[PDB]
């Protein structure tokens, strides 16, 4: 509603690490405060120009990785992006792999998820009196998934074109017994902590949201189990490739998502009672 | 404790949609406010006579479907019914089907459930200093299940006599990956959002509770995934059949549940420490 | 930080029932209040000497079993033990069995767990600005597990040397449909309510924690389902054997845990961002 500075708008939102913003590319960056009914987003939003497209960058963990997955104000974050006018949301996330062929350093563009979170407090924007039940059979925006996959291929990177993400509560990593359940029983492909309720909220806000996941580790299945320092190290080693993909895709998002390939773009038409 | 008007009592409680109350049948309806230690129930309770049996009707979502499943004051709702003296609780619920033979428009009287909720805040009435752990191996009241099945058969409706209900958090519907887990891995039959913690609380209150579920949709498994508007439409089309069953069963509930076919009727004898 | 009386320290913590403290063994017991940033622990901590080793005893449910599993202040409890200087934590817990060969009266020293809790509110000590993700692939302290198994064998008791614990929310016990999932789908061995988030927090605090579980019942799988009164009765019948094991093991804990057999002893080195 109120922004400071006033009158700022953007077309594409990027949620992820602070390292994705590059001041050498983004023209006329401005730090923006956006009012939300839920209080503070994770940090200031940075708005600037990439090849003529206005982009809003939000670090989900805050600058300096100050906010763990369970403590993020997911409602404020998605509200703020929607208030700025964005239509496309690219989420960039680190994930663990549950399969030998999805290797550290590969990208995955997932198509499904399983929510095993417990403690996120709000899974919706709609607490009444209008009851809203969005259909999430196909929860990601296909228009954007396909654009991410094409970019990655054109740049020569490995991009797995499907994947089921199991979202766990954390902040601790899985036990071996849990990981066996995710991999052998649920048949999930990748594991992370931040997708839910971010994706739920993006869908309710009628955004075209997709995830670009970067595999950082093999969970408990290698010689050494995952540690936080390994995730950060691998991520920082490869953020350059994620940046190159982002600066390739964003100019192609000057237009609107195609309704027939955006499951959430008109979610509220059929969802509200 | 305090009611307004004072001195109101009832024998049978019905929890479900507002459309189930029929002013053409119910004699001498009175809207009742019932004090609870947990604040407001979903709405006023309507108490009236059906063929000489006193019935209390509570719309779980409130009149006008104002309260989504995660925001319902389950403790207040079950406390209020217990305070009015009810022994039998018929819950009427819309569910999705995970099996081709449980079709839209069929009734199901489930016998088991799996709780996959996350965000309901209170799963019990007993937070100490008396610790209570009720046994819920057979969580529904068999005496009432059998009466519902008999009514449905006598009226010529399809009533499936068993079923495992998976209760999910919502308000969003399942992904395809989640639905595959419910159906293929957990082997659940029907899916809904409101059973838990309603059933837990009913058991702790020593009520004979059973669910009459109406199948409204096939979840993600048809040509088109479930939407909220489809659920409401199918429900409203068939509420007439649910009403006919209710007005058939209620006169037969003039007596008491049989202890040997009411697993929760003496739950607290063995549950309290 | 502040203790009353001041200057109290201990080396070994025991978490479990009040019946484990034996005033005939423990020399110079003192009831201690320990300040925590999270408010009150379950009860006073009792500190005393067992064969020259200083031991702190905390009843997790409080004296008189006043606090059910979902209402325990897990953060306060583990903070208080850490503030007293303890290095070893022996948790004693009642569990249900999901397998015929783990019989009522047997001990189990589990090696894995699966968290199916929902409502414990805090799963970590670290809410930012330092984000901490501890690795819990092998979540129990092996040094202590092996010492418990050896004690039990030397005293002639049955001690199962492995086991996956599924931790459920409660306070109600499982349905038959849920229990089938735990046993047949997840392949868990034992079931209980109190392990999580106690173990998470112990790991973050760099404690060597292990569970000595006592099987009290077969969940829903016997002729009669588990009840609370059966759990208490079986527990109290066998607490004498648990006491004998504790007074055998504690003198052997005069030293420090071996780092190579203590997965959490240096958890924070690699976990903090
Ligand atoms: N193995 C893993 N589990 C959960 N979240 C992760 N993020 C990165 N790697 C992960
Ligand atoms: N498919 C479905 N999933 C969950 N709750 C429902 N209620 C009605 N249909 C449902
Ligand atoms: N069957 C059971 N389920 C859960 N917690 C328990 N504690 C003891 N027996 C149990």
């Amino acid at each position: 509603e109120i922004t400071r500075p006033p009158g700022v708008r953007a077309h594409v939102g990027v949620i992820g690490g602070s390292g994705l913003y590059d001041p050498g590319i983004v023209e006329n960056p401005v730090e923006v405060k956006v009012s939300t009914p839920y209080g503070n987003p994770s940090d200031f939003i940075v708005v600037g120009d990439v090849a003529g497209v206005k982009v809003a960058f939000l670090p989900r963990h805050g600058r300096g990785h100050r906010i763990p997955p369970h403590a993020i104000n997911y409602r404020a974050n998605i509200w703020a992006l929607k208030a700025l006018g964005v239509k496309w949301v690219i989420s960039v996330s680190a994930v663990g792999s549950l399969r030998e062929d999805y290797r550290p350093g590969d990208f995955v563009v997932p198509d499904q998820f399983i929510d095993m979170t417990k403690n996120r407090r709000h899974y919706t924007f709609y607490d009444g009196p209008v009851t809203v039940h969005v259909s999430m059979a196909d929860p990601f925006c296909e228009d954007l998934r396909q654009r991410l996959i094409d970019s990655g291929r054109r740049l020569g990177y490995t991009v797995h074109e499907r994947g089921t993400y199991v979202c766990i509560e954390g902040p601790r990593f899985s036990t071996r017994a849990e990981s066996r359940v995710w991999k052998d029983v649920f048949k999930a492909d990748i594991i992370g902590m931040t997708l839910v309720p971010e994706i739920n909220l993006a869908c309710e806000a009628q955004l075209c949201y997709a995830t670009l996941a970067m595999v950082t580790d093999y969970d408990v299945w290698a010689d050494r189990p995952v540690t936080a320092e390994e995730v950060e190290r691998v991520m920082i080693s490869n953020v350059e490739r994620a940046r190159r993909m982002l600066y390739d895709v964003i100019p192609k998002l000057a237009g609107e998502p195609e309704l027939e390939r955006c499951s959430c773009c008109r979610a509220l038409d059929t969802a509200a009672i």
